[PDB]
DNA sequence: CCGACGGCGCATCAGC
DNA sequence: GCTGATGCGA
DNA sequence: GTCGG
């Protein structure tokens, strides 16, 4: 909040420059330089004292004087007038719709809340589900629900199998007061880079939390990767808790810290990180952390045995994980 | 100046 | 049916 | 949009 109005400036230029421009590149440029900016420890008084962070450049430098001097952007002003804009933006806040399904709906004169409920049999079965929870994937979640919530999905997983190792990630790994979804890392023995011993490891675990009504719906569902959506049971007379989102990845399990790292996050300390990385000389995914050759295809697989092991590997000082939420 | 910018899972599609 | 390319997401 | 070679 010490630089708020610039770094939500920048946020809201970087989704811009996503939705609608859809300039993936211009969109990380600018969460990069909101990022470094948002940590920076003193409140910002010009452009070119920004300018000195790495990420901000003589455009947003330039962007962020005008800001302090007016207190807004005029090139957000227009694109906040123009409906077209407006319309992709709204739009691509359900879930499943991107920048290049907005844009086709809005050409089709499907721009509002009320055109999509009216079209939905226009609508994938993710955006569907999207639209159904639009106003609760809205809402953000206390850690106290999140904890709620890491109780009934370890409990449900031991359940199935006591040697299943369920870890929260996301935001809530890295301390924050509330978190946008849950995101759980799941492991078991009888799942490695070596070998699949027993199938339906996700699956299982999936089917069970749907058996105790916790998993509500399914957006996407693979061997490894699970995205659906998830509800706290209320009380008697309870008003209901809103349908939150939930992310499950089984990891191999000798691969658990590569697999963590990632999961923990954030995404742009993810970026920076596997930047980092490969200006190391290393590759970085959430299974291993690999060696480039002077040809600069990817090695062998380094011996990981902790997360500090793969901040040694690019010369980086280890971070705890509420120190990771760039 | 100009090429790089993180890496990958799932759903859906086109082309065979 | 397969692969590969794309969209969208973590 | 920004960076480093
Ligand atoms: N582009 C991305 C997206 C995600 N992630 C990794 C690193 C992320 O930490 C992790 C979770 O994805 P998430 O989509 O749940 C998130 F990012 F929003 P979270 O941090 O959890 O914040 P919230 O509370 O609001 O959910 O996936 C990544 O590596 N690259
Ligand atoms: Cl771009
Ligand atoms: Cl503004
Ligand atoms: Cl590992
Ligand atoms: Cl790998
Ligand atoms: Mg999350
Ligand atoms: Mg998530
Ligand atoms: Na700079
Ligand atoms: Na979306």
């Amino acid at each position: 909040t010490l630089n708020g109005g610039i770094t939500d400036m920048l946020t809201e230029l970087a989704n811009f420059e996503k939705n609608v421009s859809q300039a993936i590149h211009k969109y990380n440029a600018y969460r990069k330089a909101a990022s470094v900016i948002a940590k920076y420890p003193h409140k910002i008084k010009s452009g070119a004292e920004a300018k000195k962070l790495p990420g901000v450049g003589t455009k947003i430098a330039e962007k962020i004087d005008e800001f302090l001097a007016t207190g807004k952007l005029r090139k957000l002003e227009k694109i906040r007038q123009d409906d077209t804009s407006s319309s992709i933006n709204f739009l691509t806040r359900v879930s499943g719709i991107g920048p290049s399904a907005a844009r086709k709906f809005v050409d089709e004169g499907i721009k509002t809340l009320e055109d999509l409920r009216k079209n939905e049999d226009k609508l994938n079965h993710h955006q569907r589900i999207g639209l159904k929870y639009f106003g609760d994937f809205e809402k953000r979640i206390p850690r106290e629900e999140m904890l709620q919530m890491q109780d009934i999905v370890l409990n449900e997983v031991k359940k199935v199998d006591s040697e299943y190792i369920a870890t929260v990630c996301g935001s809530f790994r890295r301390g924050a007061e509330s978190s946008g979804d849950m995101d759980v890392l799941l492991t078991h023995p009888s799942f490695t880079s070596e070998s699949t011993k027993q199938p339906k490891l996700l699956h299982q675990v999936v089917e069970q939390l749907q058996k105790v009504h916790f998993i509500t719906d399914t957006l996407s569902k693979g061997e490894t990767k699970f995205m659906g959506v998830c509800q706290l049971p209320s009380k008697n007379d309870e008003k209901e808790y809103p349908h939150r989102r939930i992310d499950i990845r089984l990891i191999p399990k000798d691969q658990y810290y590569c697999g963590v790292l990632y999961f923990t996050g954030s995404d742009i300390f993810n970026k920076n990180m596997r930047a980092h990385a490969l200006e190391k000389g290393f590759t970085i995914n959430e299974y291993t952390i690999r060696p480039l050759g002077v040809t600069g295809v990817a090695g062998e697989p380094l011996p990981v045995d902790s997360e500090k092991d793969i901040f040694d590997y690019i010369q980086w000082k280890y971070r705890e994980p509420k120190d990771r939420s760039e």
